[PDB]
């Protein structure tokens, strides 16, 4: 929390910063947002001023979650196609390079596969929140009607106390109060349960995806460790590379580890 | 006359639930509609009692006054 | 291809029952339609078994012959 504990907008030194200086900021960060034109802004603004006042914020949150989920699909597609392009480019080189590049592309290819399942779970969580939005939006009109009846009673009492509509209006008010007494309870009963369930599901999905990505990256580093390099003098010929079998075993082990992993067998143990 | 609309709304909600259940059982509007129906039933349970409480008293008083 | 129409008819009968129950529960056609539905279910229970019995045998025999 650099922003919270200091007025500075920079990054405070840490263990990672002390071990390795932070890299310079990315140069391809333009001033213009370019957030997919005005479609995002329209989807963001139109949803917050149409329906009932009680459920106005959750609709905006649902729309923003939809935009968040939409972006990751494009990211995953671009990464997969980048892996394909790297594999295509690696062909017209030396034997060892034409194999290590292909294996790295194959390994990189699974990030999009993981992201697809992550997106599906994200959509499930978004639907779970939409349910709460819907129920609260349906709940609001009862309290609206009760307030209207109370205001009508208050005005008609001031206008003239001799009107015969006092008794019927009072009975309607007590009926509306009796209805709202259970309406509020049934509204408050399910929010703390559905929110908890949705957030638990989201956190479990995040943990699983992160652990799978970390395992894939570790095995990719293990495979890349095999790529031998040494300076070559002009006129010399490098020895014939014979490492085809080891890479196959490495990727087979990667597949076995990815398939065998379960949620209960999580490697990361938070303190 | 003021009492009647509550039962009207309850009947409308029941009909809507019955139609939407037939149309497709996978809709997420079943739970909210059922909660609204139970709320309307709880309201009508006291509405009917408060309607029936005063009729037998006011009619008797008016007719006694008229006969006197 | 010959097996499919039985399940088609069962689905049609189920849909008809579901619609007619929603339209009005006082119709006298509920009992006859329910009996027809249970009859169709009893038929399909053996239809599915007789469909699934022979596929795994004929496919295996044909592929063994082709490989030989
Ligand atoms: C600077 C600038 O104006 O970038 C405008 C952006 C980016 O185009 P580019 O990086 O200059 O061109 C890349 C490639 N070499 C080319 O010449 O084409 O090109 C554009 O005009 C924006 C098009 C969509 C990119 C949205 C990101 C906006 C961030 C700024
Ligand atoms: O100043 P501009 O007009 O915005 O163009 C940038 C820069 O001047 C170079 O043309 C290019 O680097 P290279 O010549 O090395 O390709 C860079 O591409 P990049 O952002 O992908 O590095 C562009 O973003």
């Amino acid at each position: 929390m650099h922003r919270t504990y200091s007025l500075r907008n920079s990054r405070a030194p840490t263990a990672s910063q002390l071990q390795n200086p932070p890299p310079p900021p990315s140069t391809t960060k333009g001033r213009f947002f370019g957030k997919g034109g005005l479609a995002y802004s329209f989807r963001r603004s139109a949803a917050g001023a149409f329906g009932p006042e009680l459920s106005r914020k959750l609709s905006q949150l649902v729309k923003i979650e939809k935009n968040v989920l939409r972006s990751m699909e494009l990211t995953a597609n671009e990464r997969r196609d980048a892996a394909k392009q790297l594999s295509i480019w690696g062909l017209e080189n030396d034997d060892d390079v034409s194999d290590i590049t292909d294996k790295l592309g194959v390994l990189i290819y699974e990030v999009s596969e993981l992201d697809d399942q992550f997106i599906d779970r994200y959509d499930q969580y978004r639907l779970t929140l939409k349910s709460i939005r819907d129920i609260e939006g349906s709940v609001q009109p009862s309290r609206d009607r009760k307030d209207k009846i109370t205001d009508k009673i208050a005005y008609l009492k001031y206008k003239d106390p001799q009107s015969p509509k006092i008794e019927v209006l009072e009975q309607e008010l007590v009926r509306a109060e009796a209805e709202s007494l259970v309406a509020e309870a049934q509204l408050s009963n399910i929010t703390r349960s559905k929110l908890r369930a949705a957030f638990n599901y989201q956190f479990d999905s995040i943990i699983e995806h992160s652990e799978k990505i970390a395992l894939i990256a570790g095995y990719g580093k293990a495979l890349l460790e095999l790529l031998d390099d040494s300076p070559v003098t002009p006129g010399e010929t490098r020895p014939a590379y014979d490492g085809y079998e080891a890479s196959k075993q490495i990727i087979i082990d990667a597949e076995s580890a990815l398939n065998e992993w379960t949620l209960d067998s999580a490697q990361v143990k938070p303190t």
